[PDB]
C-alpha cells in the first residue's frame, strides 16, 4: 500500500494534470470493440441499440515511472478522474450512452493506460430487412469529437470485432462486424478528423 | 504539454473568471445548425425529436496570448467549465436536452472560442400532415435565456442549415432548413433579445 | 469586465451567504406564471404535465450596491448558486420538476432579484371531459416548502396567467388561467403557510 | 441575518460534522406518513407507485443553543446537506425514491430537527382485486437501511396515516392506512431492526 | 459523538486513502444474494430486471483500531465514499444498476468491512418458455471489472441464494438459486479474473399450480 501511494502521490499531486496532446505532442489511441448484444431494435425510429465494450489504449511520458524506486511496482488501477482520457464519441448516438462498468484504469510503468468502457448506444440505424435471411448493415463512427487528426490518431490492432463474447440467446445473429480507421472532414474546421467506422451486418437469429 | 499547462495556468489561475458580458463590453455569437436526424414525433402529445450539433463561435479579449511566449501554441483544447459559455436555450422545449458530445472547447490565440455541443432536443411541434406530400414545418428559437441583445447578440453566417450530415435512412426527409437571426421582447422585460430561429420542413420518406 | 468582477467579489466573497429570511426579517416573494402548453393527459394515472415559466422576484438589502463606486453597474447575471433563491414547490407534482431554462438570474442595484426558470411539471389533475365543450379544471398550489408566512409571503402582480405565448398548436386550448394567493395550514405545523394557486380551464383544441 | 449568520457558523463551522448515532449515543427517530396519491398500478409488473410525504423527527444535544445568545432565534431553515440526516429506506422498492420537496430542514434551539421529504416511491404490491369492493392490502416497511436497533430506535406519533391531503380525483380510494412499528432480524446481522410498516387498502373509486 | 468523531478523524484525514489491492498485498472479497423480485421480463429484448441485495465484505489492515483507544467502540456506520470499496460489476447487464438503498457501510475494529447494496439489474436472460411448468434458467456473472485474480479473489459463504425474503406475490416463482464462483479469461488480458455466477430458474406463477 505504502509504495503505491506515494507513486500515485508523485504522479498526480505534484504537477499540473496531463493538458491533452497537441500538435508537437501528438497521440495514438488504439481502439477495440467487443459485441456483447444488439439489444433492440426501433423501427419506427430507426435507432438500434448496442452493448458492448471499448478496449482504449494510449501512452503517456507524464505517467512513466521506474519500478525499483516503488517497491517493483509496474502497474496499478486508479480512477479515471485522476488522468486525462480522449474523447471518444459516437457520431451518430440518438440519445446519451448508458456506461456500464466502473470507470477505472490501468496504467503501467512505461506510461500506458488500458481503459475499457463498457457502454449501452442508441445510434441511427435503418432495420427494415432485418427478418430476412440477408439481414441488415448498420455503421456508427468512433473518434475524438474535439481533436483532429493532428493531435490524436486512431488505430486497430485487428479490423475484426471480437464476437467472443456476444450473447447467444439474442434475437439477433451477426453476420460480420469490423472496426476500420477513416479519415472525415467536417465543415467546422479544415483539418482532417480520424474515426474508427464500427460495421455490423446482423438478422433475427433463426 | 510544458507551455500549454504554463498558457492554460497563466489564462485561468491568475485573475477571476470571466463574469459574462455587459452593456459595457457586449458579445457577439455565432450560431451555426448541423441537422443529423429528425428522430420521432408524437402526434398525441406534439412534440417531436431533433439530433443536432450547434456550433458556437465567439471572442473575448481575455482569452488572447501572444504564441511566441508560449511555444508557438497558436490554440488548445479545454474543458467548457473552464471557461465562460453562453446560455443559448431553445425556446419551445418540452424536456431536457441531452448532451450527446464532450464539454470541451477549442481556444485559439486571438481569444476566439469554439465550441459545438451535440443535442437531443424535444420541442413543440404539431406533425399532423407529415405523412403527405406537402410535409409539415416546424420552428424553434434559440437565445440567451437570460441576456438582452444589450449584452449577448447572435448572428449566422449563412440562413442555411447544413444538411450534408442529415441521416439518409431517416424515417423523416427534410425539404427545407433554416436559420435566421430576429428579435423577441417578453414580459418580463423592456430590452430587445436575439435569437436564431431554426425552421424545418419536413415528411415522411418515400 | 474589471468592476463587475470587483462588484461581484465584495457581494458574495466577504460575508457569509444570505441565511434565507426569518420572522425578524421576512421576504416577500412575487411570483407570475407564463404557461408555454399543456403537453399531456393521462387519463389512466390523473396526471397532467404542464410546460411554463415562474417569474420569481424578491429583494435583499444584503445585494444592494451604489452604481457610482462600480463604474456605473446597475444589474448583472449571475449564476443561482451565488445567490439565495426560494424553495418554491408544486404541492401536487407526481415526479420530479424538469428544469428547462438555464439558472441564472438578475440582480439589480437597488437588491432586487429576478429569477425565471422554465420547468415541465407533472402534476394530480382528472381530464374526464377534456374532450367537450365544457373542457375541465384543474389546479396546483406553488409555495414554500419549509417556510411559513412569518419567513416568506408570496404575491402576484395579476391574477391573470400570461398566455400570450402559449402554444398554438397544442392539443389543448385554454379557456382560462388564474393565479391567486393563498393562505394554508398543514398537520406538521401551527403556523399559515402562503401558496399561490394555478387554476387553469382547458380542454381539446377544436 | 447577523444573530442567524453567527448561529449557524457556531453549530456548522467548529466540530466536525455529527458522525451519526452509536451504541453509547443512540437516537430515536419519529416518523409519519401523509398519503397524497396512489398514482398508478402495474398489474403486469406488481409494482405500485404512492406519492407521500414522510415527516422525520430527531433531536441532537449537538444542534441546541441557547435563544438568548442570538437575538431569540428559536429556529431555523437549513440544507439537509448541513446535518447529518436518518437514512430510512424503503424495504422492497423497485426504483430509486424519487424526491419531490426541497432538500430542507428546520431545526430548533432544543436541538430538534424536522425533515418533511415528499416521495415518489415504486414498489412490490400485486393490484389484483383492485377493482372490486374489498380492494386490495398493501405494504411496505420503512427503516434505517445499516443502523440497528441499539443506533437507530422508531416510533410513530399515530398509526393511523394522515389522509386529510389524499387527492380526492384519485382513481384509487383509500379505504384503510396505518404505521406501525416492527422489530426484526435480518441473516447480515446479530441485532434488532426497526421498521415502520406502512400498510394501504385501496380500490379503484366508484 | 467525541470518540466516534476521533476515530474516523485518526482513519481518514491522517494518510492516503487506500489504493485499492495489488498484487503484493491481494484481497478477498466475500459475495452473498439475497434475491426480492423478478420484477420483470420483456421477450422481445431478452432482458430480465432483478431486485436483490448484495451483501460484501473484506478486510484491510489500515481500518484496523484498537477499541480501548475509543472509549470501547468496536464498529461504526459511515458513508461508502470514505472508504475504498471492491468494482464489482454485473459481466452482462443491458442498463446501469439502479441503486436502492443508502451508500454507507459498517467498519468494525478488526478492520472488517460489510457493506450491502440493493439494487435493481436488467441483464441478457432469454425468458421464452417461462409460462411453462419447467420454467426457464437465467445466469449473470457478478465480478471486478479491473482487478485480476492476483489482486481480487472472490468466495462464497455457501452456493445457495438467500431466497427467504423473495417477494410472494411476484409475477415469476424462483425454482432454484445458485451463486457460485468461477475464472474467467478476457482478450485484453493473459490474467485470470474472478467471478460469481448466480444462476436462477424460474417460471410464471400460475394457477395454484404444482412443480411437475
Ligand atoms: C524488488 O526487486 C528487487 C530486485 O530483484 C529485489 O531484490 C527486491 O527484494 C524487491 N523488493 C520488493 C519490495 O519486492
Ligand atoms: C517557434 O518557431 C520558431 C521558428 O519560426 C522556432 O525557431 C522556435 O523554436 C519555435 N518554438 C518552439 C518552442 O518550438
Ligand atoms: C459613469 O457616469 C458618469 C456620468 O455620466 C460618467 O461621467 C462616467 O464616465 C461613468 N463611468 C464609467 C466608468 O463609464
Ligand atoms: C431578545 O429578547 C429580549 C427579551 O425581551 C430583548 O430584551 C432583546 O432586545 C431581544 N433581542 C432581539 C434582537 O430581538
Ligand atoms: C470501556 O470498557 C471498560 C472495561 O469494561 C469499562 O470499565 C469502561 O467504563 C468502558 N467505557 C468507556 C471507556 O467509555
Ligand atoms: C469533428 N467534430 C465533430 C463535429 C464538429 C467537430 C468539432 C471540432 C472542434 C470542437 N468541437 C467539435
Ligand atoms: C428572455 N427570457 C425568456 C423568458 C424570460 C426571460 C428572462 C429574462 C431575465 C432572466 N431570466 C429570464
Ligand atoms: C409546508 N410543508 C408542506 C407539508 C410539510 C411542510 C414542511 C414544513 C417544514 C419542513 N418541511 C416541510
Ligand atoms: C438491515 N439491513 C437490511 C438488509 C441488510 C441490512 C444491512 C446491515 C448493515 C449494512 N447494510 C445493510
Ligand atoms: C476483466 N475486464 C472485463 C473485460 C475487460 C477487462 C478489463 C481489464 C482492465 C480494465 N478494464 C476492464
Amino acid at each position: 500500500q505504502a509504495n503505491l501511494m506515494r507513486l500515485k502521490s508523485d504522479l498526480f499531486n505534484r504537477s499540473p494534470m496531463y493538458p491533452g496532446p497537441t500538435k508537437d505532442d501528438p497521440l495514438t489511441v488504439t481502439l477495440g470493440f467487443t459485441l456483447q448484444d444488439i439489444v433492440k431494435v426501433d423501427s419506427s425510429t430507426n435507432e438500434v441499440d448496442l452493448v458492448y465494450y471499448e478496449q482504449q489504449r494510449w501512452k503517456l511520458n507524464s505517467l512513466m515511472w521506474d519500478p525499483n524506486e516503488y517497491g517493483n511496482i509496474t502497474d496499478f488501477r486508479t480512477s479515471a478522474a485522476d488522468i486525462w482520457t480522449p474523447d471518444i464519441t459516437a457520431y451518430s448516438s440518438t440519445r446519451p450512452v448508458q456506461v456500464l462498468s466502473p470507470q477505472i484504469a490501468v496504467v503501467t510503468h512505461d506510461g500506458s493506460v488500458m481503459f475499457i468502457p463498457a457502454q449501452r448506444l442508441s445510434f441511427m440505424c435503418d432495420p427494415t430487412g432485418v427478418d430476412s435471411e440477408e439481414g441488415v448493415t448498420c455503421a456508427v463512427k468512433f473518434g475524438s469529437w474535439v481533436y483532429s487528426g493532428f493531435e490524436i490518431d486512431l488505430k486497430t490492432d485487428t479490423d475484426q470485432v471480437d464476437l467472443s463474447s456476444y450473447y447467444a440467446s439474442s434475437k439477433y445473429e451477426i453476420l460480420s462486424a469490423t472496426q476500420t480507421r477513416q479519415v472525415q472532414h467536417y465543415s467546422c474546421c479544415p483539418e482532417p478528423y480520424i474515426d474508427v467506422n464500427l460495421v455490423v451486418k446482423f438478422r433475427e437469429r433463426r
